[PDB]
């Protein structure tokens, strides 16, 4: 069995290489990368998403959201609190403001412990889910909005044809920005792109795991637990690498630098924090070996997950059973 110790592995295709999207990541599986619910990969030097990042200073940021946490260092939640709209040149000038700007630092592992000491005292201004791209459209490799839908690849494995699209997002962040624990959508794939900017820190369980870090969070976060059999998918909740190590909870973690992706696999749970000013896009996918993930996916009927449009069919397909309750808790 390849990579049995669940390591995030990193890889660097050829220009070659990176011309069949599909191809390689089942290249990538072959190799276990999988096993780590998260995997690293550096593009060819031949290759650009676009040609400059000069010209996106009018983009809007509809919606800004302040992340307001509640608990202790290492084990918290956060809610959003929507802010007025404005512009990425008027989010960038607020990043690096003194209010908001990263402090000084020694290296990534000094601004980790900085972050987890002191990110609950601060509530960071995020960018997120914004529809759009910012690769060029002669960009023919590892270009996001140009990958096989997940509705497409339902209707080959399955034959079903479905409503639905599927496009990417970008993602504005600043220092101590948050992803909370999660898996994706019907514990699909993701792949994200730092397009520019400071870095992003991530950490990942293995999804052969994932159900051990599942009972830590009911434990955790016991109100939550009770609220809802699924509240991890309400994208709300931090624990710390100090108290996953404190568990017992196997896990690890990586730093994504501008031009490089990264794919997270089905049921691969990820957290993780912004360095400061940067710019990502993402967007999730599906392969053959995704459907008897999406079949087994955990859901949320209480009301407080609302996912996209494109959701209903793969519940309402893969998960018949489930989808009077679900979909009541969309409504
Ligand atoms: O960069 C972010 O805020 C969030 N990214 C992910 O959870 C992802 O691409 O799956
Ligand atoms: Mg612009
Ligand atoms: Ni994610
Ligand atoms: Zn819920």
């Amino acid at each position: 069995a390849q990579n049995p110790n669940c390591n995030i592995m990193i890889f660097h295709p050829t220009k070659e290489e990176f011309n069949d999207f599909d191809k390689y990541i089942a290249y990538m599986e072959s190799q276990g990368a999988h096993r780590a619910g998260l995997a690293k990969i550096i593009p060819p030097k031949e290759w650009k998403a676009r040609e400059t990042y000069d010209n996106i200073s009018e983009i809007l940021i509809a919606t800004p959201l302040q992340q307001v946490a509640s608990g202790r260092a290492g084990v918290f939640t956060q809610y959003h609190k929507k802010k007025k709209a404005m512009t990425v040149g008027e989010y960038r000038h607020l990043a690096n403001s003194k209010k908001y700007q990263t402090p000084p630092h020694q290296n990534f592992e000094d601004l980790e412990r900085k972050y987890w000491k002191n990110r609950i005292y601060n509530s960071p201004i995020y960018g997120a889910d914004i529809s759009g791209s910012l690769f060029d459209e002669n960009t023919k490799q590892w270009n996001l909005g140009h990958l096989g839908t997940i509705q497409d690849l339902l209707e080959k494995e399955c034959g079903v044809v479905i409503e639905g699209v599927n496009t990417p997002y970008l993602y504005f962040g600043m220092w101590k920005t948050t992803f909370a624990w999660h898996t994706e959508d019907m514990d699909l794939y993701s792949i994200n792109y730092l397009h520019l900017g400071e870095p992003k820190t991530w950490y990942v369980v293995p999804p052969e795991h994932g159900q051990r870090l599942e009972r830590l969070a009911r434990e955790l976060f016991p109100g939550s637990s009770r609220g809802c059999g699924a509240f991890l998918r309400h994208k709300v909740a931090l624990i710390s690498p100090t108290v996953l190590k404190e568990n017992g909870i196997p896990f690890n973690r990586i730093t994504q630098e501008a031009g490089e992706f990264m794919v997270t696999f089905p049921y691969g749970y990820h957290a993780g924090f912004n360095h400061g000013f940067n710019c990502a896009e993402a967007i999730n996918f599906a392969t053959p070996r995704w459907i008897d993930y999406g079949k087994m996916a955990s859901q949320c009927s209480c009301g407080e997950a609302r996912v996209t449009f494109s959701m209903d069919a793969f519940v309402r397909i893969l998960q018949p059973e489930r989808y009077d309750l679900w979909k009541r808790g969309q409504d």
